[PDB]
């Protein structure tokens, strides 16, 4: 099947931000024929550990920027959403509606996503065993969703740290299509936290393993970023990710196991 | 005063809420010293199974509820899922309480605290002691005064939940302390832990123990095998309160 | 029963610290009459982080120091072993056969020390479930132990660190007398590390639960210990430590639950 | 070269040793590119239960595993116990095994390294990757020259083991890196899982793979559940070759 790379920035910084993050993202579908590429951008950092920190420019707001880099480059759309409401709304422009990892158990957030006739994609909770996710596909089929994301971003692992237990992939691929998300399975939540240095070999990881795509955020200068400036990939390196793990991809497909 | 919130985990009926608002009042006159606070939800919002019981909803909750204060003079709490629902839900909650999955959504914090009443957040599984400061900071400058933090345990492993001790003193520099009895033996359990590990909490130091009690947990439409039976709790309250009047005299300085 | 207390400074530093410390626990001794006290003391860190650590001054002259400590004090002995041969030897002074942490699952080491006809204290490993210690007893057993007590001193809990399931307490106690580690449970294994400032706090949950004694290592000046500098209780503090437990054991007692 | 440590878990009899051993030879023949060791202990000294299979004694060990370095050309590598066992093991086993759980034991690391032998380190589940370096300082202490770090989980939870692919890297800094494909799976196992992870072994980067192979794990002694049947070995290792051959050019500067 055809493999999807999920990426943008992690915040809609501003509309210009996603726009050039959104050019060069149209450039690699234009050479990547064989993947299914996907815009990614918060209109909202609903949860962030401080109330200091930069949440964005409201939902009226990174709608509008989605749907001018949907318009511009004619690129699918994601982003996530945090209470019911904003499903109806976000719908109108994204074609994957994202919940959050937090809020992976919440039936009326899920329920709202799936009536919306769009795909959806599920972050999994930190805190959620694989074999838990077959329920949370069980809510959204109930709710309607007939194309169903899980997302592997790490587990709880002791305080501050999250471990990726590979075993997840192949268990939640017996109930729905796996996303591996490259960039925040890295962070150390509440730790300043992120190892960007861990970001390229745990993605070969996941496409040795066996995945449906890959999630990144990417940004043009992580180092300035609003948010996840720590675990964000310079968008440079973009290009060589993905034609790394298409290789790795390509090589060991041939024994991935049948479910 | 040492605080004391206890209740069915799910609002069954206005009925079962009334008996037990009924011993809870008794407990209530028995120990003066204590803070009763009853407690409910109007809704499990996040179950697991899609075919689970989610309650009878809001509207019929706080109504519920409104009855049970009403009717015993007992404080309230029950807990919010969307912002929508702090105001209101502030109505009759003395104390909006905040689910663990929730307790980094600004947004819910926010409202929760802008109704002006007291805010209790469950630490989530996920959250290290240390990072409940910023939750507490939220609240604050949401304008919440009186803030409650509770441990309900940490994910170890798979299906697991532990109970780090030490989290209690961490949390006790920014924030009042209540420890969940009987979420923390819960296996995302076993009753046989909840006593046990109450009174390592009182020993260790708290403002307070959170209990989810049912005249008959295993006909519980929620958390059947975690609810104490309601017969259990003034055994258990005795117990704690003879534990702490022991143990407060080595309690460290905030 | 006759709650025990197993203290002492963590190495034989030199024989003037014991009786330094054999002092002062026998003046406790004589005080908490209703207290079993079991001298402590390594004669050797056998399974120190680093090549450059202190190890001790070999076993001949730790026994040579603890029969010293028994002898001058009528105090009981315990220390630990690290090697099947080393439990004959040992056996002549200590009246516990201490199992370290990693080794509770060295069938010969515990055979060795069961068949010495003394009692065996086994340092729950940090990698073992509560209920796993059930085969530990019996292997003991078979081997001709009749005094069995079983250490909680933490478990792994993500990199670097240590959490206590008290739930373990009333687990192990179904097949063996428990004892509760309380400077081990609060060490942070290749930290630098320890955290002092919980010592107090978990072991008044552990008699508050329910246990049949508790370990704790004291040293004159913890800050210049040659082994666990980080964790050592100070010596002066040993005393208000186990009166405050003896006092909340007493209040809580009436509640422990019938294995 | 690429190392490839495989055998049965326990000695069950030379006879069994030598039947595995032929299958070893022959792929060892196939794939001149990868170095073959060949691996069996001779006591399950670590067993939870005193009831089960340890084996046949390290004389009768090291008869049949001089047997098959005699009948095969091929190097041999097994675990040691204690002190006094590194010397007559040194005289078949060219790689030196030191177990998970025994890792932080000095003395067993110091008699190992003094044989002048090679030694590979089961990395304990207890243990953080960047502790080890303090492992590897010990056995360069103590003479050893070719020192392996062998990731075979990390305790994560109650009877489970997670392998953080993280360590791959962090260890590669001061020691070759081995992954142990059968013992990551078990459960202090899932057989499903040895491929999958193992191919993600590669695609990190590693400098070998370590596994357990017998004719019929399912009548293994030991590790029965996560042993790998001999017939699947050729298959996964043309595989894990394949792979590495395309990941290889992605591997991170030391």
């Amino acid at each position: 099947e055809k493999f999807l790379v999920i990426a943008g920035p992690c915040a809609i910084e501003s509309e210009e931000l996603l726009l050039k993050v959104g050019e060069e993202i149209k450039r690699l579908s234009e050479k990547f024929k064989e993947v299914e590429f996907v815009f990614k951008s918060s209109f909202d950092k609903a949860n962030r550990s401080s109330i200091h920190s930069f949440r964005g420019h409201g939902l009226e707001y990174g709608v509008k920027a989605l749907r001018k880099v949907k318009e511009e480059f004619g690129l699918k759309i994601t982003t996530d959403i945090h209470e019911s409401w904003q499903a109806e709304p976000v719908a109108e422009v994204a074609d994957i509606i994202q919940i959050p990892a937090f809020l992976c158990r919440q039936t009326d957030l899920l329920l709202a996503a799936a009536k919306t006739g769009r795909a959806v994609n599920v972050k999994k909770g930190q805190f959620l065993a694989p074999w838990d996710t077959k329920n949370v596909v069980e809510k959204l089929k109930f709710g309607g969703a007939k194309e169903i994301y899980l997302t592997e971003r790490g587990t709880t692992f002791g305080y501050n740290n999250l471990v990726v237990d590979f075993r997840s992939l192949p268990i939640m691929k017996q109930w729905a299509k796996v996303i591996y998300d490259a960039t925040g399975s890295v962070q150390l939540p509440g730790g300043l936290g992120g190892m960007r240095e861990f970001i390229f070999p745990l993605i070969r990881a996941a496409v040795a393993v066996g995945c449906d795509g890959v999630f990144m955020e990417t940004h043009p200068e992580p180092e300035k970023a609003l948010s996840d400036a720590s675990t964000q990939l310079p968008l440079s390196q973009l290009e060589g990710i993905i034609e790394a793990i298409l290789e790795i991809r390509e090589v060991a497909s041939k024994y991935y196991e049948t479910i």
